[PDB]
């Protein structure tokens, strides 16, 4: 059977959309999907994933690969001009 590999992206405001784990794609790209379709920008949005009982900060440059059998969750950057 075709192994499909995914990552349950925990959007902001406690959503969530999963993204098959691109190899040779960062979370950038594979999360700028999980972004983009809530309406939303991984420019200022943040990508943690909860390791032992705790949060790891994730890099737009890691492979979402690696991030397979993981569920994330991304944090807002609330940073805006305003
Ligand atoms: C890899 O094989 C796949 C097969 C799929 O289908 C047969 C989908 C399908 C995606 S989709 O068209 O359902 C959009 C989507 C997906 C998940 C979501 O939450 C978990 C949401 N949440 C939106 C919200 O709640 O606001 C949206 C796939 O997606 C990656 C992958």
């Amino acid at each position: 059977s075709p192994q499909k590999p995914i990552v349950r992206v925990f959007l902001p405001n406690k959503q969530r959309t999963v993204v098959p784990a691109r190899c040779g794609v960062t979370v950038r790209d594979s999360l700028k999907k999980a972004l983009m379709m809530r309406g939303l920008i991984p420019e200022c949005c943040a990508v943690y994933r909860i390791q032992d009982g705790e949060k790891k900060p994730i890099g737009w440059d890691t492979d979402i690969s690696w991030l397979t059998g993981e569920e994330l969750h991304v944090e807002v950057l609330e940073n805006v001009p305003l």
